[PDB]
């Protein structure tokens, strides 16, 4: 019966092991102690379709954490499998996610994986279907749960803003802004400990508006995911690429923490290949020395043998070209 | 056939005895003699929730009229129940009650159930789950069916605006305001001798905003209401509420009718007690003073054994504290 | 699985015979040689309707283009249809017309078809029911799937415009120009070679709101839907009507193009007869006057045994009073 439906529950932080948050403090992430704090990790794929595999399991969590240097793992929740599994289910899942990074010591971004213009709810795919309704309950549930819950450090509040040239909506960076700034204060009432994570448009790619607008409130983080041929110079060397990746993304790092919650590479001819991730493999280290040049956070795009590009090409974890590369620069960073 | 299905038909104003309407003049409910009126009576649980258990019958009616003396029903519409059952067969139940508070003489007060902030379509609870569509085609269906039905008084238009502390979304009056002008001109193109009924924010308790910036239409009556705990006086005493209740919401009624659609207790140790419904008992007396001075209307919360605060407590009707108590109040009322 | 679901594919405009596209040109829609172009046709039923009954097939396009002089076919497609079938199976049932139309040389007028008011989003009827989310996916998937094809020369945002008196919202002008300006620059982002066409309120009937504040968009044209009884002169006779529709809908083609999308009438005590389609049959030789004065569009409503008023008693093509009219009157501007 309807009238007997419980009132939500919240996730038992006595439950956790000793687990530092990250807070904001001007352009950089710090822990408990100040010391300045880097998102270094991967994404791995949403938990329903891990599920359906049998690989939604601490095994995945270990291995990411022990042999690829990881401190950080995001997690990718499309609202189609939201609905799929329904809020209750889901929520139960996330809650063992929880249980397992910190168990391991390490931390969670949550991103609500949708792809297109939430003010007109129109999108790239049926995957990402949402509405302004569905979002606002997502973060709503989401930020009730997980209230004081240091290893969810990260709410990222939609994936990749855009409106695909225009045939979505007319994108418009007041409207966007307005509707993140919503968003945030719905947050910021339930938990204030959490950090926003707000997107530009071109697929998270643009945060030039925030030069003029940026959102006006506090403890916030930028994303961006700076895919190898989202910058376009004539002639692909450092020096232009840098430049372009400066004005459109790079200078939010000297005000604002940054997190590059997807990037990564396939050869052109590659596994799953297609723009904008094909790259002969230079960006590798190009981007790695940009990022560590602006002190910039990150979450390589994907740690599946599906979903592409791939970092590994199987679950016994064997590492594809982009997978190799990465593990040895998070193995050295740790 | 999608291209078959009929278009609505109207409640049958002919199957009703005489009965006169509620109109709206000034601060006050008149009869169609310009007698003062004044609602009085309780809340009785949601339709389905009543049918589940076999309780949603004529006799239910015939108990609160003729023992517990009210004139007036309250039915809280929850949109959980509305979709469950479907709006036909919903709508085919409320046709029930508009005929048996008709036979009576009684009348009823419609309330969309939701809890929350419709404006951003976020909630207390799935149960009161709503959308501003959904909640827009309740009121055109209902104002439709039962146009120039006399035995259903009052439309309230959400139960309880809420953002429960700004988690729902940031409260706004003017766009509150806006939305509920937009139920009201819906209604009033369809029915304009229906009285809507408007609410505040902090669970339908605070009504200020309408010193500055009144609801823009005529014929309109404000909910209030004023549980034991929602005033908080460090000394609890009938000055020290008065002065409280005067400042946020029973200054409305100088200007308009205000309906009390919700109001009761329990003791802090009783059954399904909880903020903001714990009181000792001398709130009863208080509140009964309070609204008998300033002429306001009120159905009590609960009149079921079940949902709490509870006026009863079987189907016998064995009465609460509280319940016991607004018998007798009623009963010398009615008189 | 819902990851492995494929992205969309787009009409292969290979397959089609060479056509010319339609275009607006200040008042008038031209074809790729500049010269003057007018709709002529007629509104079939929804694609689902057809379907149950096994009409969906050439062989009615083949019908009207060959023996009833048409060249444009309006296709009506219901919102509670393309729920039914989804938008996959509604889409492939497209491509059929697209490639039937396309052979025939005559051309389609997409309409999302939908009576009341979309920014409340409440409806004359369920069959009706949709949301703005769902009518822009419509417009999207439509728009993405059917670039650079001449044959769907003009996409009917919306087919009916109205409040019900109120009823279903507040009319305003401002509102639904927005609205559909929102919906032109979807379109025109994935093909700016369709043609938009845009209605005003009183179910498509009143353009005057574009005298002062018209689409602030090129390319588009207006719709109307002069049924007999929209005008309502206490004489009737040319002069009296002609004023009328000059002041509602007719002054629009003198500076943008003009179609009328939905027009048709049935005696009054005649098969399906209501307000506004009753006529003694004079509407006919007028209407037809008045448009070819003006050089108006149209399409004649609905070559439809069941749904009315009909122009065909049965799927013979046996005709009714108004389809042997208009049959006659196309026919001969086909020359
Ligand atoms: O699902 C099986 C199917 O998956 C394909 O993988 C898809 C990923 O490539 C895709 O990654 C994209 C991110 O979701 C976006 O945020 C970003 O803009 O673009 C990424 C790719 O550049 O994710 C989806 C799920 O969201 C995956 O379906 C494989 O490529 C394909 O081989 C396989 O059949
Ligand atoms: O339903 C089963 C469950 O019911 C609980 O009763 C609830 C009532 O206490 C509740 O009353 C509230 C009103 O609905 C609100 O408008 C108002 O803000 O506060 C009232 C007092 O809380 O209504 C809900 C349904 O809407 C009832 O479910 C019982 O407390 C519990 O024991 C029982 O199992
Ligand atoms: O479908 C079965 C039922 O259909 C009725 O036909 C209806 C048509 O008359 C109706 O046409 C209207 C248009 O849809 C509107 O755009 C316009 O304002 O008015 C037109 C005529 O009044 O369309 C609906 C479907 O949209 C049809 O159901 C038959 O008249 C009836 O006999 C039959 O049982
Ligand atoms: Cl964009
Ligand atoms: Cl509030
Ligand atoms: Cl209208
Ligand atoms: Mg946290
Ligand atoms: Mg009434
Ligand atoms: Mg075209």
């Amino acid at each position: 019966d309807w009238w007997d439906i419980p009132y939500p529950s919240q996730f038992d932080v006595k439950s956790l092991k000793t687990q530092s948050f990250i807070s904001v403090k001007g352009n950089k992430f710090i822990d408990d102690k100040g010391k300045t704090f880097t998102f270094r990790g991967v994404n791995i794929a949403d938990t329903g379709k891990l599920l359906s595999r049998n690989q939604w399991q601490k095994s995945l969590f270990e291995e990411l954490a022990n042999n690829w240097g990881v401190n950080t793992i995001r997690l990718p929740i499309h609202p189609v499998s939201w609905r799929k599994l329904g809020p209750d289910v889901y929520l139960g899942h996330i809650d063992e996610a929880v249980r397992w990074a910190n168990d391991l010591g390490i931390y969670l971004i949550l991103d609500w994986h949708s792809i297109g213009y939430l003010p007109t709810e129109q999108y790239q795919h049926p995957m990402y279907d949402t509405t302004i309704k569905e979002t606002r309950d997502f973060w709503r549930r989401i930020t009730f749960r997980y209230q004081n819950v240091p290893t969810v450090a990260v709410y990222e509040l939609f994936n990749e803003p855009t409106t695909m040239g225009n045939t979505l909506g007319e994108r418009n960076w007041a409207e966007w802004k307005t509707l993140n700034e919503s968003l945030i204060d719905m947050i910021y009432a339930s938990d204030k400990t959490v950090i926003p994570l707000v997107a530009g448009f071109n697929w998270a790619y643009d945060l030039s508006p925030i030069k003029k607008a940026p959102i006006e409130r506090e403890g916030i983080a930028y994303a961006a995911h700076p895919y190898p041929q989202k910058a376009k110079p004539e002639v692909k060397n450092d020096k232009n690429f840098f430049k372009l990746w400066d004005e459109k993304w790079g200078f939010a790092a000297d005000t604002y923490p940054v997190i590059a919650t997807q990037l990564g590479w396939v050869q052109p001819d590659g596994y799953g290949a297609h723009i904008p991730v094909k790259d002969d493999g230079s960006y590798g280290p190009r981007i790695v020395k940009y990022m560590q040049k602006k002190g910039v956070s990150y979450t390589v795009w994907v740690f599946d043998p599906d979903w592409s590009p791939t970092m590994i090409n199987d679950w016994d974890f064997t590492p594809s070209e982009q997978g190799a590369f990465f593990k040895q620069v998070m193995l050295e960073a740790k």
